[PDB]
């Protein structure tokens, strides 16, 4: 009894969940997938499931914050990495996520089904609201970025940021959707580098990027 | 009639404008070919008569909105047609201020983002968009190669990488409008992020054979 509670309710058990709901949310879609699905393909009872999470909805939300803060942790690293260089920080951190887009199941999945996969529809409504304010939240930490490279000299003093900074995230979230969407129709993991090197020139050459 | 009139290309086009708001708000999974008849205010005899599931219906719409947009670059072939650059420019302009003003395509591009899962039935009209795909990335190089003929692009420009770009840069601007509609003004800076795409192909040397 206290036994199987105690696995049950177990981080290894919850991370096979959410491993798994990725999984048949990707094939299925979230609207045809219930939590009971998720709990049998996962070997756990519908009682284990629900009080692991509330609903669905909260699961892929769970997902979701748990990459966005893998990539917290990542430019704290790569910072670490090249102090001298933030331009080669925001480079590489934007190589490793189109390049994860393809290699890595879980951003993958994720990426496929937050673009293919979910409506924003019930019970969704609460996750797009999230993620809209974390959208936000996201360009205004782009424009810090740049602000960094502007004050350490390696992008033009005049850069419009806040243009940039839409930018980067419309430049790199089309690439992601435009390639799981039809992922034979161009080799994103191979061009992901040329891509990034791309966009850092645009904000170094453009005009129109200028004030 | 009754029956002409249920028939009508009018009623079917209201079937398709009411199908969009509906979709558009409740999603494509959740919303039935009864509910969108109801809201038509056609029987539902009526709406399967149009359409005998909701991907067909989808689909009609997505396809005579990608009509539009050729019917458009026809147009504005014949206002450039010593300067392609210009043609291409005002396409997309046109496409990115559009989806904020027009409520088909803004509807449209919502639903295709954000309001229906690519399963079951809709695998058909993502396989029938990924063939029209293809053909846009080689109607986008063909354009380039023009641009370039006529000394306007580098001459050693990478079309393939440049076309696969032209797409990602406008699908994220417009996908990520309506996503956050408020987070920035896309209407307002569609003609200068065109103008930036441009110059991307002018002067970034990446995107330029060694």
């Amino acid at each position: 009894a206290m036994a199987r509670k105690t696995k049950q309710q177990a981080l290894e058990t919850r991370q096979h969940i959410l491993d798994v709901a990725l999984r048949l949310f990707s094939q299925q879609g979230v609207s045809a997938t219930s939590l009971a699905e998720i709990a049998n393909a996962a070997g756990v009872t519908r009682g284990a499931i629900y009080w692991h999470f509330k609903n669905k909805s909260d699961l892929f939300s769970e997902i979701w914050e748990l990459s966005e803060s893998n990539i917290g942790e990542l430019e704290i690293e790569y910072q670490a990495k090249f102090p001298d260089d933030p331009l080669s920080v925001l480079r590489e951190i934007l190589v490793h996520i189109l390049e994860a887009t393809v290699t890595e199941e879980r951003r993958r999945l994720l990426m496929e089904i937050i673009f293919h996969k979910c409506e924003f529809v019930g019970e969704m409504v609460v996750v797009q609201q999230a993620q809209r304010s974390l959208c936000l939240e996201s360009y205004d930490r782009i424009e810090q970025t740049l602000k960094h490279c502007i004050n350490a000299k390696m992008l033009p003093e005049n850069l419009l940021t806040r243009r940039a900074a839409i930018l980067m995230r419309s430049f790199i979230s089309g690439l992601m959707e435009n390639w799981l969407f039809a992922p034979q129709s161009f080799d994103l993991k191979k061009e992901a580098r040329a891509y990034v090197t791309i966009l850092l020139e645009m904000y170094q050459l453009c005009p129109t990027l200028r004030a």
